[PDB]
């Protein structure tokens, strides 16, 4: 329809975004070259696109934008000898090249934790304004190589936003690291909640996309008609497998043009957005992603009547299944802003088997008139495992209840590997901040929510080496039920405990000296490990091995010769500890 997308796209988008956009992509394709490549093959593509939006019957001009990247990822030297089997992407056509190439995604990349100077950072700042700008879209989107890529570029101006307030400060440090760690949190959440809607499509189809953004778009525009949030729910969701599937360009255009969709029509949708149709482009999005829910409409009729009385459920239903279950996930989602997505979705669901089995059934009506009260049952179902997990989390604060979580997904997934057992758990607790505090109507739906967040990134970290027939299990099942899946493990007796290794049980002084996330994480290893070897000890015991050990790091981390207290008081841990766990 468009003689050439490349200059299409350049021209909706503008050049500055559309080089943000490019570098993004190189970046999630290509997580280990460094910056300099990147710029490179990205003024390179930019300086084409020039001449096509020129010329658009110039040669080159007509390719799909997957062949131009593509293409543009073959000519690196690096490949080979960097990404190993990954050149060999480039002895295939299109489209198997790009599945290819996305194919190689690195949900764990293993790159420099990022350690900033307020000094260095605004120096690099002053020096250039917008090879800065770039340089943090590399570093965010190497490390995070679904994220949602237009929401990317948002972050990178209140990045620059931060420092063009900050750095004309006195104290620069109290400016600004306060403002830098609020923002940090934003984007890993952001990045998480963009890796579940990607592994929606890409393990359970298009259709549990869809469905998501009807359960959040009635939620949030609940005056909204069914056949309006139809609309916004088909251009929502191809925004968001555009932006799966590494389309960034088409990705970031659909999506400016649906928040000028919006907002040309708040009359029919929502009354909340008139603070945000009045702001520049990127921020206009952000707003609307975040806008307060519309107020629930006031005669609105039981559901009982469209879903369960009415004697044509399974005539709507069998006629048209994902448009009548989407029509239960509007009418259900409207009526319910306080619940988790997660649950919303969880009762579409189960709606769904229901059906499926009593339309096959002698009197459809007697069979599925009963439902909701199941569904009442379901949302029901969660709530005291919240208390507990709460009462624990406050009874041990964060870290000692990251402790907890480390010893009980040791005990039921002890196949996982340690890296990933210590980074869940340590995410699981931070739950326990976030959700904990809120006034308790709020806590189930607070960390249902979190917990898919959460749990999706073991599934994924899991997916990529498997090891463990549980967690497989749990993660392909269901999206929805992973919590419930994960919640009703227990540990296992086919578990052969791990072989004594001394090595991963021996501190340095070393210890004394590392970062504090990074001191935290030394001891959960050795957590994992400790209940990998010994996956019967007990509490009681395991604190005794906890408290023994922080004696013994502050004992030697006080010493005159650290070194020789730790030579030599650890070999007396090892051995009372061994000789504790019987
Ligand atoms: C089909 O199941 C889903 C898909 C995507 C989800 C995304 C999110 C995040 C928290 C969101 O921003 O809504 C939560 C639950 C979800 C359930
Ligand atoms: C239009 O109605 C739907 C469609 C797809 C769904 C998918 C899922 C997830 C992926 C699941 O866990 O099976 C949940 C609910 C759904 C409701
Ligand atoms: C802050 O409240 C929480 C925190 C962490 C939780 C983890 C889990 C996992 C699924 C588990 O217990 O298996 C469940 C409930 C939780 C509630």
């Amino acid at each position: 329809t468009h003689k050439s997308e490349i200059a299409h796209r350049f021209k909706d988008l503008g050049e500055e975004h559309f080089k943000g956009l490019v570098l993004i992509a190189f970046s999630q394709y290509l997580q280990q070259c460094p910056f300099d490549e990147h710029v490179k093959l990205v003024n390179e593509l930019t300086e084409f696109a020039k001449t096509c939006v020129a010329d658009e019957s110039h040669a080159g001009c007509e390719k799909s934008l997957h062949t131009l990247f593509g293409d543009e990822l073959c000519k690196v030297a690096s490949l080979r000898e960097t990404y190993g089997d990954m050149a060999d992407c480039c002895e295939k056509q299109e489209p198997e090249r790009n599945e290819c190439f996305l194919s190689h995604k690195d949900d764990s990349p293993d790159l420099p934790k990022l350690k900033p100077d307020p000094n260095t950072l605004c120096d690099e700042f002053k020096a250039d304004e917008k090879k800065f700008w770039g340089k943090y879209l590399y570093e965010i989107a190497r490390r995070h190589p679904y994220f949602y890529a237009p929401e990317l570029l948002y972050y990178a101006n209140k990045y620059n936003g931060v420092f063009q307030e900050c750095c004309q400060a006195e104290d620069k440090g109290a400016c600004l690291l306060p403002k830098i760690e609020t923002m940090r949190e934003k984007v890993l959440t952001s990045s998480a909640r963009q890796r579940l809607r990607c592994a929606s499509i890409q393990k359970f189809g298009e259709r549990a996309l869809k469905a998501w953004s009807v359960a959040r778009l009635s939620q949030k525009f609940p005056k909204a008609e069914f056949v309006e949030v139809t609309k916004l729910v088909t251009d929502l969701t191809k925004v968001h497998k555009e932006c799966c599937h590494g389309d960034l360009l088409e990705c970031a255009d659909d999506r400016a043009d649906l928040a000028k969709y919006i907002c040309d029509n708040q009359d029919t949708i929502s009354s909340k957005l008139k603070e945000c149709c009045d702001k520049p482009l990127l921020e206009k999005s952000h707003c609307i992603a975040e806008v307060e829910k519309d107020a629930i409409p006031e005669n609105l009729p039981p559901l009982t009547a469209d879903f369960a009385e009415d004697k044509d459920v399974c005539k709507n239903y069998q006629e048209a299944k994902d448009a009548f279950l989407g029509s239960f996930l509007y009418e259900y989602s409207r009526r319910h802003p306080e619940y988790a997505v997660s649950v919303l979705l969880r009762l579409a669901k189960e709606y769904e088997a229901t059906l499926e089995e009593c339309c096959a059934k002698d009197d459809p009506h007697a069979c599925y008139s009963t439902v909701f009260d199941k569904l009442k049952h379901l949302v029901d179902e969660p709530q005291n495992l919240i208390k507990q997990n709460c009462d624990q989390f406050e009874k041990l604060g964060e870290y000692g209840f990251q402790n907890a979580l480390i010893v009980r997904y040791t005990r039921k997934v002890p196949q996982v590997s340690t890296p990933t057992l210590v980074e869940v758990s340590r995410s699981l607790g931070k739950v326990g901040t976030r959700c904990c505090t809120k006034p308790e109507s709020e806590r189930m739906p607070c960390t249902e929510d979190y917990l898919s967040l959460i749990l999706n990134r073991l599934c994924v970290l899991h997916e990529k080496t498997p090891v463990s027939e549980k967690v497989t299990k749990c993660c392909t099942e269901s999206l929805v039920n992973r919590r419930p899946c994960f919640s009703a493990l227990t540990p296992d007796e086919t578990y052969v405990p791990k072989a004594f290794d001394e090595k991963l049980f021996t501190f340095h002084a070393d210890i004394c000296t590392l970062p504090d996330t990074e001191k935290q994480i030394k001891k959960q290893t050795a957590l994992v490990e400790l209940l990998k070897h010994k996956p019967k000890a007990t509490e009681e015991q395991l604190k005794t091995v906890m408290e023994n050990f922080v004696a013994f790091v502050d004992k030697c981390c006080a010493a005159d010769d650290k070194e020789a207290c730790f030579a030599v008081e650890g070999p007396k841990l090892v051995v009372s500890t061994q000789t504790a766990l019987a």
